[PDB]
């Protein structure tokens, strides 16, 4: 009984893959997010420990659910005749990176460092759990304004992590790597690092670097905003044309610009309060 436990609220947003509403767990007033996904649009299905057919999204979210709240947590889920309904945790107040950057424009490096670092910890968490996000971007990152913690959301274009090549992709095009645009082939980690490269640029310049396929395959990076030399370096490194030339997650976090990151709470007190 879904409608009995939760109290549906306002429409937080929707797209090709879902409609999301703001609900509250009638049980304890817990704030949650209710995501509706139509069975038709669902492309990938999995099963997880049970042998129960469910959309890959549910599989992935279950594999990454844990104490670590660097990634959104699935509280429960229900299946319906023509759709699946997911109950996600919902922080409040909260704002997504896209809206936040859309209001403050380019972010101070110090803040971008904290945020970027947090995203990296989350993505590492996922890979570690055998999950590849495939759609890392400002829109899929939530900001818990009080604790200054970011959360990865929307594993709708995700997939189990593997070492062999990927031939499918349904994530955001402007965040996809050169190798996808050209050969429609890519490898998880390297493809991820490339989008992390687009994300960082996005944070420090206030907008993405590439808009057209040509710009992506060319990979020439121009900075529209004053950006430190160190940050520019890490950015160009993540956006290297050749996949194998991109940094490992370990190399990114050991990069000079990534040092002395602020604690989440400090970040909130200085940049969010
Ligand atoms: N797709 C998607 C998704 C969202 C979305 C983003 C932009 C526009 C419309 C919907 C939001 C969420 C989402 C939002 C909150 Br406050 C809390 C938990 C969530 O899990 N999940 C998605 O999986």
């Amino acid at each position: 009984p879904l409608e009995s436990q939760y109290q549906v609220g306002p429409l937080l947003g929707s797209g090709g893959f879902g409609s999301v509403y703001s609900g509250i767990r009638v049980s304890d007033n817990l704030p949650v997010a209710i995501k509706h996904v139509e069975k038709d649009r669902i492309s990938d299905w999995g099963e997880l420990p049970n042998g129960t057919r469910v959309p890959m999204e549910v599989v992935l979210l279950k594999k990454v659910s844990s104490g670590f709240s660097g990634v959104i947590r699935l509280l429960d889920w229900f299946e319906r005749p023509d759709s699946f309904v997911l109950i996600l945790e919902r922080p409040e107040p909260v704002q997504d990176l896209f809206d936040f950057i859309t209001e403050r424009g380019a972010l101070q490096e110090e803040l971008a460092r904290s945020f970027f670092w947090q995203v990296l910890e989350a993505v590492r968490h996922c890979h570690n759990c055998g999950v590849l996000h495939r759609d890392i971007k400002d829109e899929n990152i939530l900001i818990d304004l009080n604790r200054g913690e970011l959360k990865l959301i929307d594993f709708g274009s995700g997939a189990l992590l593997k070492d062999t090549v990927y031939t499918d992709f349904d994530g955001t095009r402007v965040y996809s790597p050169p190798e996808w645009i050209r050969y429609h082939r890519y490898h998880g980690r390297s493809a991820a690092v490339w989008s992390l490269g687009i994300l960082l640029y996005d944070m420090v310049c206030g907008d993405i670097p590439f808009e057209h396929d040509e710009e992506i395959i060319r990979g020439q990076v121009f900075f529209r905003q004053r950006v430190s030399s160190e940050c520019q370096h890490l950015i160009r490194w993540c956006l290297a044309l050749r996949p194998s030339d991109r940094p490992t997650f370990e190399e990114i976090q050991n990069h000079p610009w990534m040092q002395d990151v602020l604690l989440p709470q400090e970040t909130a007190e200085i940049h969010l309060h």
